[PDB]
């Protein structure tokens, strides 16, 4: 099958975080600021403030936009930042949903042990970079993207970055 991109957000400006809100938790926790724009991290990222515990093996964090064409999409990508600290442990679980109908996408199709990772360097600091490409049908009604973070024994207190989020459609 083809396919063109339907949108793309790269979050350039602190502008488009106000298109994104923080749709709960399950297991872990948001800090204050849950969700704010960071300038460095790829050259503009949505950088959610987090505090795992890395007890449990699903522990989650949310975070939603909506997107018009989104009935019309099969393909979701999108980037994964952690700052590359010594030590950290544990594996993620990242996925989406799709709403109205909390349709789960994904779920264990790009999961990562953050121990052997590849790594990104923005502003002379490294992060773990995590990619997450999801393959889904195309789903009437739905109109919301909720992107889920999940730590499985990831003990962990501190931002999260999101970039590169890309949704397909057929030609
Ligand atoms: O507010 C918005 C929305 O929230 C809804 O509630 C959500 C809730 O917030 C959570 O997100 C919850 O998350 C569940 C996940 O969707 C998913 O079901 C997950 O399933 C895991 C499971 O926990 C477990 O880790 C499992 O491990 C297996 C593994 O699959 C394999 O079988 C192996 O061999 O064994 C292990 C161990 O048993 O893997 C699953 C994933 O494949 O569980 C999460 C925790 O429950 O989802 C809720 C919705 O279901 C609602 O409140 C809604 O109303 C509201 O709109
Ligand atoms: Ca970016």
């Amino acid at each position: 099958a083809r396919y063109v991109l339907a949108e793309e957000v790269d979050f350039s400006s602190p502008e488009e975080v106000k298109n994104w809100w923080n749709s709960g938790t399950w297991q872990a926790e948001f800090g204050s600021p849950d969700i704010e724009w960071n300038g460095e991290v790829g050259n503009g990222a949505l950088q959610l403030n987090v505090k795992l515990p890395g007890k449990s093996d699903w522990e989650e964090v949310r975070v939603a936009r909506k997107f018009e064409r989104l009935s019309e999409c099969e393909i979701l990508e999108y980037d994964i930042y952690i700052p590359n600290v010594e030590g950290l442990k544990g594996r993620l679980r990242p996925y989406a949903v799709l709403n109205p109908g909390w349709v789960k996408i994904g779920l264990d199709m790009n999961n990562a042990n953050v121990e052997s990772a590849e790594i990104i360097t923005f502003g002379g600091k490294e992060y773990r970079r995590f990619h997450v490409r999801i393959e889904f049908d195309r789903t009437a009604g739905v109109k919301e993207l909720h992107i889920g973070v999940v730590g499985d024994h990831l003990r962990y207190d501190g931002p999260i970055f999101i970039d590169n989020v890309r949704l397909y459609k057929r030609t």
